[PDB]
């Protein structure tokens, strides 16, 4: 069972902006959406990739754990967290496209390819370069693909070790208070239109967990905190959150 409620639509335009929040409730097995359409478009999965990229390069070996610290090349990049060291947690929590652009060249075309249609992720199409396809090649996932994906995440069904579900897990903890436990990854696909902003997670409490993913336009980064801003706005309402 689905259920639209256009009601949340006005967290989007009142920063003029358009987009869908998607959340399932676990315990009742019921989803809900501002948009059933825009809940099914496929768009460029941008950074929020570096959720499966992750699990496949613990699960191949390419990462050994969340401690090893992957070198700053020496390129100076314009993004300043980036020009620096990193292991899985703060490459995650700063988005470091480089350091999963090696993590990809190293797991290669055959084995990425085979893990993603284990995963049923999205169209499961890596067409495009190996290092960059999640940022302009073919690949594309909607929201409600993002929630699938995740839950199988949340209940360690997906197929590599527990251990490595149990680490991308940790690395994806971005905000946890006594009210809540927020695991989550944030997007940004600039490179082919329509550019959006991502961010898909779920939000864990003492007796259910409310799984999201929501895209939105996002013609600059100027409102780039506005995807946190606006699905918690969406989780106030429905009383999820304080
Ligand atoms: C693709 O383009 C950018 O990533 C980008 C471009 C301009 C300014 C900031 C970022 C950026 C950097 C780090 C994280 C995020 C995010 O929140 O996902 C965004």
């Amino acid at each position: 069972e689905w259920q639209e409620n256009k009601s949340w639509n006005a967290h989007f335009t009142e920063h003029k902006s358009q987009g869908v929040v998607v959340l399932w409730n676990e315990n009742k097995q019921q989803g809900f959406t501002n948009n059933l359409k825009r809940a099914n478009q496929a768009f460029l999965p941008a950074s929020t990739f570096k959720i499966p990229n992750s699990l496949i390069a613990l699960d191949l070996g390419v990462v050994k754990d969340e401690h090893q610290v992957f070198k700053w090349d020496g390129q100076t990049r314009d993004i300043a967290t980036w020009n620096r060291d990193h292991n899985l947690i703060t490459a995650m929590k700063y988005s470091v496209v480089p350091v999963y652009q090696e993590f990809a060249r190293q797991i290669g075309e055959a084995r990425m390819s085979k893990m993603l249609h284990a995963f049923d992720y999205g169209n499961e199409d890596i067409s495009g370069n190996v290092d960059s396809f999640w940022l302009d090649g073919g690949i594309r996932i909607s929201a409600t693909e993002q929630i699938s994906f995740l839950r199988k995440l949340y209940h360690n069904k997906l197929h590599v070790s527990e251990r490595s579900q149990r680490i991308v897990k940790q690395a994806m903890l971005t905000e946890a208070n006594g009210d809540y436990i927020i695991r989550a990854k944030t997007g940004y696909s600039t490179r082919i239109e329509p550019k959006i902003g991502w961010w898909v997670g779920w939000v864990e409490l003492d007796d259910n967990v409310w799984f999201f993913a929501m895209n939105m336009d996002m013609p600059t980064s100027d409102g780039l905190g506005l995807r946190q801003a606006i699905t918690k706005e969406v989780l106030k309402q429905e009383k999820i959150i304080p």
